[PDB]
């Protein structure tokens, strides 16, 4: 599995701030927006693009606060993120797109779906946030660790001071060892202890246990236009996998409309370090027919 990242630079200017992304492939046709989420950037996409850039048009943003984006001193809500990536995707002038999203960068992108149904040729998803509506529902072994991620002071001192999300959680839910490159690649953006914010805001908005209320509510919102939405689906599961296990796979499986499922073997949360090359060759695949 590949350690490099052989994508050239480029940067946009969004509210104010540089916002770094990868811009690969043909001009002419539907881009392709990846969106990543916790605690990762567009590296987590690098073995996948490869494989979708013959034929189309491959954007892969760092959100902001993430990546080799800029750090403005935010509280990183999920209300930022949106504000950020709602101002990159018109920056770029995009008009249709097709998603391909993972973890936060699937609520990001689920939530502009809803919002933007008409530019929404499909969407390609893996390991994406639903409601969690108690903590008996979350990954039975990864419960008290979130939920000091959630606990006052503690949390903080976790994430931010002792870099637990990085150091921790991330290779914790990728079945295969990361190498200390990849651990590199996913270190830099938060070698400095302060600019950890981000990783410690984003699992105290998850949707969990009805709390926070704000996002409990707009993640239902998105589920119920999910549900009924006619957009292809292309829904990627792992075994045991994190917050899609096998089963809700299969019920997602037969409930969404147009929705196609593909197995990737072993995996937890960050599928896209088990298997990358079936995800990718599966979304090439599956492009062509999205066109007309
Ligand atoms: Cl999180």
């Amino acid at each position: 599995i590949g350690t490099g990242f052989p994508f050239d630079p480029h940067y946009v200017e969004v509210l104010g701030e540089r916002m770094h992304y990868v811009d690969v492939g043909p001009r002419d046709g539907t881009p392709v927006l990846f969106l990543h989420g916790n605690p990762t950037s567009s590296y987590l996409w690098r073995n996948i693009i490869p494989h979708v850039a013959p034929s189309h048009r491959c954007i892969a943003p760092d959100l902001i606060g993430m990546g080799k984006s800029d750090k403005p001193d935010l509280d990183y809500f999920f209300d930022d993120h949106v504000r950020y990536l709602d101002a990159f995707i018109e920056a770029l002038g995009l008009e249709e797109v097709v998603l391909v999203i993972h973890d936060w960068g699937s609520a990001l992108g689920f939530h502009w779906a809803k919002r933007n149904p008409e530019r929404v040729k499909g969407i390609a998803c893996m390991e994406f946030i639903r409601p969690f509506p108690t903590w008996d529902e979350w990954p039975e072994f990864a419960r008290e660790t979130f939920q000091a991620f959630r606990t006052a002071d503690v949390g903080r001192e976790l994430i931010i001071d002792q870099n637990a999300f990085i150091e921790g959680a991330l290779p914790k839910y990728v079945v295969r060892p990361l190498t200390e490159v990849e651990m590199d690649h996913y270190r830099e953006p938060f070698l400095k202890p302060v600019d950890r914010e981000p990783l410690w805001r984003f699992p105290n908005e998850l949707p969990i246990a009805g709390e926070p209320a704000n996002i409990v509510a707009l993640v239902e919102a998105y589920m119920n236009w999910l549900h009924q939405s006619p957009v292809p689906k292309l829904l990627f599961w792992g075994t045991p996998g994190f917050i899609i296990p096998p089963a809700e796979a299969a019920r997602l499986a037969e409930s969404l409309p147009n929705c196609k499922t593909v197995d990737i073997g072993p995996g937890l949360h960050f599928l896209q370090e088990d298997n990358p090359d079936l995800i990718g060759s599966e979304i090439a695949r599956w492009l062509p027919a999205l066109h007309h």
